[PDB]
């Protein structure tokens, strides 16, 4: 069973987001700024959504996303120059990860896991190192431009999905 058209809040505390589709997860606005030191956010079997998290409520860790299809993906991540995103399992995705950071060369790694026909906004180019850690020692993955609507959720919803 999978959970429709509902918006779910990212709150402190909060870890895990599974079996949606049509649906929208964006942070809260409220309770804002208060962070652990250290977390982890995993989203599994993800269809047809959009994720668009600006605030992410633990200062070091990772965000885990796995077997998402067709969705938007919007992810600030914090300064932590060692921060991780790991990717597995996505398809067709729309993928924009800036990271909040003051650091002059600040990147943000991105490991990808059998993921197919996946766009991350060129303009994130010069920011990203992704590592395809699918069979670890093309089409994966591309650079292309489209557009964030500013990052207004229902927008890509409507845009997109």
């Amino acid at each position: 069973t999978t959970t429709l058209k509902k918006h779910y809040v990212l709150e402190k505390g909060d870890s895990a987001f599974e079996n949606l589709e049509f649906c929208t997860v964006t942070s809260t606005t409220d309770y804002s700024g208060n962070s652990a030191l250290s977390g982890s956010l995993c989203f599994r079997n993800i269809t047809k959504c959009v994720i668009n998290l600006q605030r992410i409520f633990f200062q070091t860790g990772s965000i885990f996303i796995t077997d998402c299809t067709d969705s938007i993906i919007f992810l600030r991540s914090p300064s932590d120059k060692d921060f991780q995103i790991r990717l597995r399992d996505l398809k067709n995705c729309k993928i924009l990860i800036e990271k909040l950071s003051p650091s002059i060369d600040c990147k943000q790694v991105v490991i990808i896991e059998n993921c197919h026909k996946c766009i991350f906004n060129a303009s994130t180019r010069d920011h990203l190192i992704i590592q395809d850690f699918s069979n670890p020692f093309n089409s994966a993955f591309a650079f292309e431009d489209f557009d964030i609507c500013n990052k207004d959720t229902m927008q890509l919803f409507r845009a997109y999905l």
